[PDB]
């Protein structure tokens, strides 16, 4: 069979497209596993919970295998031993990465907001009805990743694939499963800060500079006030625990639409020279920040360069 597998620190789009696609896959005579490379955030755990689904299989040796890469282009987010493996597929919405076949594949990239849209795409192709609980994770992952189609990474093609997957999972209020989400995303209290710093956290080489960046999605940013500086201390200690040159967290509050960010640096003027607003007390407030791919990363690299 052939295993389908999302990116490490698996979000609700690599786990709910790993389910949605295997399921395609053996309807089609093609036989396929969902995996994943890591624990599901507690997001995910209640899309599945919610629609009665059990968790993909935990797997992180792919020698020999067949591999079917969901939300990734990329060598760093794929399997340690994707080498050693045989990638037969590719669906994402990213940038093309460093990923390379010796073999004939199949690749659905397309540049929408969401995996799981392209996904929606494929069973249109082959002609196979969605069942009412794969549109149901389907539908999340694209919440999830678009932010409700508040982020700017949201087309056209999410937000009609949305509407589409709502009636065919008999979800009257789509919107209302959304906020449902964000809320359980929101539970921050009683969770160690290291937990929170790892929960969507990725390494960047910008120019030779090893740059580590977190981040949260929540209703209100009220809620990290008691925690903050944990993560403030926690954030200082994974920096030395890496060798960073910068580790920088996103608080991101999907109802005022912006992001704080948290910021240790050996640049004393990192955000002042990236954004043009300069952190105070290793803290500033981006305006209308919501994606991490298109409004921190982009900005981070050009002062890296420059
Ligand atoms: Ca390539
Ligand atoms: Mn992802
Ligand atoms: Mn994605």
């Amino acid at each position: 069979s052939m295993y389908v597998v999302g990116h490490k620190i698996p979000d609700s789009d690599s786990i709910c497209g790993a389910i949605a696609l295997a399921y395609l896959k053996n309807q089609i005579g093609e036989p396929a596993i969902a995996a994943r490379l890591g624990e599901l955030s507690p997001e995910t755990a209640f899309i599945l919970e919610k629609f009665g689904f059990e968790a993909p299989e935990y797997k992180t040796s792919y020698a020999g295998e067949e591999v079917y890469i969901v939300d990734h282009s990329e060598i760093t987010q794929a399997p340690d031993d994707i080498a050693q493996a045989t990638i037969v597929g590719i669906v994402d919405h990213h940038k093309l990465g460093d990923l390379t076949t010796s073999t004939p594949l199949e690749c659905w990239i397309r540049p929408v907001g969401c995996s799981n849209t392209v996904i929606k795409m494929m069973y249109d192709f082959y002609q196979v009805k969605i069942p009412a609980n794969i549109a149901g994770i389907m539908m999340c992952a694209i919440l999830s990743d678009t932010v409700i189609f508040k982020s700017p990474t949201c087309t056209t093609a999410d937000i009609r694939c949305v509407e589409a997957l709502a009636e065919i999972a008999g979800v009257e209020d789509f919107k209302e499963v959304g906020m449902d989400m964000f809320k359980v995303k929101s539970a921050v209290e009683g969770t160690p800060a290291r937990d929170l710093v790892m929960r969507d956290f990725k390494d960047f080489n910008m120019n030779g500079n090893l740059v580590g960046i977190g981040q949260l999605e929540v209703i209100d940013l009220a809620v990290f006030d008691d925690i903050k500086a944990d993560l403030e201390a926690d954030i200082a200690k994974l920096k030395v625990e890496g060798n960073r040159h910068s580790v920088l967290l996103l608080l991101t509050d999907i109802m005022k639409e912006g992001s704080e960010m948290l910021v240790v640096s050996d640049s004393a003027d990192l955000t002042e020279r990236a954004y043009g607003k300069p952190t105070v007390d290793g803290r500033v407030w981006l305006d209308g920040v919501l994606s991490r791919k298109k409004q921190v990363v982009p900005a981070l690299q050009d002062a890296f360069q420059k």
